[PDB]
């Protein structure tokens, strides 16, 4: 946080991770779980795998320190699945500010 954007809440992602325990687990704890992520603008070489990569880490480190002392509580299993929801979240986002830098045009 400091250097990047935020990106108010859109939808969250759908994750698969082991059978319908998880799946229901976090399907019931998507109300406490982050729906907002922090994407930078793009740099030489515009790749989606930077773009998304820069955006997880950022999200969830920056959620595990506030959103955790605002009212929640993020253990091992929730960083789990922020992990793979942050960095759909970050696709969708990477979009958004794709759509501004190939309408930009060359400058």
């Amino acid at each position: 946080l400091g250097g990047y954007m935020l990106g108010s809440a859109m939808s969250r992602p759908i994750i698969h991770f082991g059978s319908d325990y998880e799946d229901r687990y976090y399907r019931e704890n998507m109300h406490r779980y982050p729906n907002q992520v922090y994407y930078r603008p793009m740099d030489e070489y515009s790749n989606q795998n930077n773009f998304v990569h820069d955006c997880v880490n950022i999200t969830i480190k920056q959620h595990t320190v506030t959103t955790t002392t605002k009212g929640e509580n993020f253990t091992k299993t929730d960083v789990k699945m922020m992990e793979r929801v942050v960095e759909q979240m970050c696709i969708t986002q990477y979009e958004r500010e794709s759509q501004a830098y190939y309408q930009r045009g060359s400058s």
